[PDB]
């Protein structure tokens, strides 16, 4: 499973839904996961996130771990996100910014 963390927070360009084959990312308000289940692995996705907040299952950084898991809960209850939309509104002056979890809207 491919695994959205921390810097897609109030970024969410989504500029990751395009690429992917399987249509498995699902919308939050601020935020975008990947379904784990439905994830076939082929990275994509990866390269397209500005944020670069996308990461392989194994190679999800030590401190942002927690959002392997929270992938998995989050995509069983958000919408699915199938088409680009334009990005969140300061989005590149909160590209960066750590630790914006705290800030997650469900
Ligand atoms: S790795 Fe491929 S299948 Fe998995 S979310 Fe990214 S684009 Fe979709
Ligand atoms: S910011 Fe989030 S919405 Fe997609 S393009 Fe990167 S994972």
């Amino acid at each position: 499973a491919f695994v959205v963390t921390d810097n897609c927070i109030k970024c969410k360009y989504t500029d990751c839904v395009e690429v992917c084959p399987v249509d498995c990312f699902y919308e939050g308000p601020n935020f975008l996961v990947i379904h784990p289940d439905e994830c076939i692995d082929c990275a994509s996705c990866e390269p397209e996130c500005p944020a670069q907040a996308i990461f392989s299952e194994d190679e999800v950084p030590e401190d942002m771990q927690e959002f392997i898991q929270l992938n998995a809960e989050l995509a069983e209850v958000w919408p699915n996100i199938t088409e680009k939309k334009d990005p969140l509104p300061d989005a590149e002056d909160w590209d960066g910014v750590k630790g914006k979890l705290q800030h997650l809207e469900r």
